[PDB]
């Protein structure tokens, strides 16, 4: 007997860390066998894409190694030619410990110029960034600010700003530490 | 209040060694069911970090399939209403041919017996054949491909000399050994 598709397992919110496996389950009762298609943020997922393991006729979609760009709304749609099509939408929430994508480097700078030491980070939750000089918390002063980017800006660099610096980026899942870099002030 | 029904009978799941494999045991019930999993009628051991149970027990994922995972998997659903329900399927662990002991270079005295190894693993069991030069090796009075995969040459002749490789083949993939030199010495 011909039966219009029904999605018996609505899509859920899947929480996944970067580099983990994540699976959406879109089980379908219908006759005949449906064709199941998938979108991420309303863009079609190609089912021969090697980033996915697609199984049980498209009822199972598995991301083999989750990346931040996998975050979004996932929808499965079932069509078998009978009755009205059916869809279910859930979300993939990608979490990630902090990653320092642009760490600070060694800088030789003329005194009086502006030094900007990068500390670009990625993570979810959004990492908070702080700075170490030598082995202790940076005493932020008038010339020295930690920018929204995580960069350390030092206006009018002085000889006493010279030293060893590193940045620290943290969230609930972990902490990343940049290597020590040498700031040298040329006088 | 409703007794559990497994809406997705477990199937035969094929997976290569080192692939991810998932069993889907979708259950309709009220209250929410407890689902337990057994492999070969032994409760699934979660101290093995390779297992991942998701969506309230409805998904069992093996993160990296191994030969020992092969066998019969069952989910059972209990919610304290009516009878319990069970579904059993199988995991069949497959593997492309792997040449575990390939042929090596041999210098051998004419008239001696040469045995060039080609030990393989695979599921389906790989067929092994040999290449001398660019063309397929044809067996004869002196030359036989053994059941082990080895190339056995009785009464080695000067003409037998040359470059050999073995080829291991199943429906899933083909493995080629590196070409090796059979040098025949006449003293």
């Amino acid at each position: 007997l011909p039966k219009a598709p029904v999605i018996t397992t609505p899509l859920e919110t899947v929480d996944a860390l970067v580099e983990e496996v994540a699976t959406f389950m879109c089980a379908v009762e219908s006759y005949p066998q449906p064709e199941i298609s998938w979108t991420r943020n309303k863009i079609l997922i190609k089912l021969f894409d090697t980033r996915y393991s697609i199984r049980e006729n498209g009822q199972l979609l598995t991301i083999l190694s989750v990346e931040d760009s996998d975050d979004g709304i996932y929808c499965c749609t079932a069509n078998n030619g009978v009755g009205g099509a059916v869809e279910s939408c859930g979300a993939l929430q990608v979490k990630m410990k902090p990653k320092i994508t642009r760490p600070p480097i060694n800088v030789k700078i003329i005194e009086g110029l502006k030094a900007v030491l990068p500390c670009t980070t990625m993570g979810n939750p959004k990492p908070s960034v702080s700075w170490i000089k030598g082995d202790s918390a940076l005493r932020e002063n008038s010339r020295i600010a930690v920018l929204e980017s995580g960069s350390l800006r030092i206006h009018n660099v002085q000889k006493e700003d010279a030293g060893q610096y590193r940045c620290v980026a943290k969230n609930s899942l972990g902490t990343a530490y940049s290597k020590l870099v040498k700031l040298e002030v040329e006088v």
